[PDB]
C-alpha cells in the first residue's frame, strides 16, 4: 500500500527490507528505481510516489522548500560509502593507485547531476588533484546501477561505485576495492521522506517507523551503511 522512490543505490537493500516489512506489517512495498535526481523531477511532475529514499540530504531539503514534503518528515536512513572497483581480483590496488598509474581507457561514474553517488565520485576526483587527466576518460551512467553494470559488463575498467552492491557479510566479496577516504568527498548523508500524498497514510508511517526499527538497521548495516 506504499508506493517508495528508491535511489538505485538502496535497490537491494529496499527489496530485503520489503521481504521482512511486507510479512510483520502486512502492508507492500512498492519500489521504483533510479537516480535521487531523476526522483525529484517524477515527483514534481505528480508522480504516486508516497516516501522517497533519496541518496543525498539536499535534495529531500530542496523538495520541501518547494512545498513537496510533509514537515517534520526527513530523517537519515542510511549513510553510504564510495569504493573504486573492478571484477578483476588483481587491477584496483588496495591503495587507489590505479587512478594515478593505470592505463584504462573508461572510468565508470553515475551521472553527477542527477546520482549523489557520482557526484561523491566527481568531489573524490577533484579533491584528488585528478579531474583534469581523468574526466576525458570518464563514462557516465544514468544512476549507480548503470555505473556499476558497466564495470560488471566489461563496459567499463573500473567504477566509482556504490559500497552496497560489493559489500556483503562486513567485507567487499568481489573483485578488487578501493574504499575512497571520506575526506575526499562530501558525507554520503541519505535521508528518507513522507511527501505530500503520503500524509496520513499507514503504510507511509509504517515504513518510515519500520526504517527506524531493529530489524531494517540490521539488514542495512549489512550492506555496508553506518546509522
Ligand atoms: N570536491
Ligand atoms: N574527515
Amino acid at each position: 500500500e506504499v508506493q517508495v522512490a528508491v535511489a538505485a543505490n538502496f535497490t537491494a537493500p529496499i527489496q530485503a527490507i520489503a521481504k521482512e516489512f511486507e510479512k510483520d506489517t502486512g502492508h507492500r512495498l512498492v519500489a521504483a528505481y533510479g537516480a535521487t535526481g531523476q526522483f525529484y523531477t517524477q515527483i514534481k511532475n505528480g508522480a504516486p510516489f508516497q516516501v522517497f529514499l533519496s541518496a543525498d540530504d539536499s535534495t529531500p531539503a530542496k523538495l520541501e522548500q518547494e512545498g513537496e514534503v510533509v514537515p517534520g518528515s526527513r530523517f537519515t536512513y542510511a549513510i553510504g560509502t564510495l569504493a573504486l572497483w573492478s571484477p578483476k581480483a588483481g587491477y584496483v590496488d588496495a591503495e587507489g593507485e590505479v587512478l594515478k598509474s593505470g592505463s584504462f581507457r573508461h572510468l565508470s561514474i553515475a551521472n553527477p547531476k542527477t546520482a549523489p553517488y557520482g557526484l561523491a565520485a566527481t568531489q573524490a576526483m577533484d579533491k584528488l588533484g585528478l579531474a583534469a587527466t581523468l574526466g576525458p576518460k570518464l563514462v557516465e551512467g544514468q544512476n549507480i546501477s548503470q555505473a556499476y553494470q558497466f564495470v560488471s559488463s566489461g563496459n567499463a575498467e573500473l567504477g566509482f561505485v556504490a559500497l552496497s552492491q560489493i559489500y556483503k557479510d562486513g567485507k567487499v566479496a568481489t573483485g578488487s576495492a578501493w574504499i575512497v577516504p571520506t575526506e575526499l568527498h562530501d558525507p554520503i548523508r541519505q535521508d528518507a521522506v513522507i511527501l505530500n500524498k503520503g500524509k496520513d497514510n499507514a503504510a507511509a508511517k509504517a515504513l518510515v517507523d519500520y526504517l527506524k526499527g531493529a530489524k531494517a538497521a540490521a539488514l542495512i548495516k549489512s550492506y555496508g551503511y553506518e546509522l
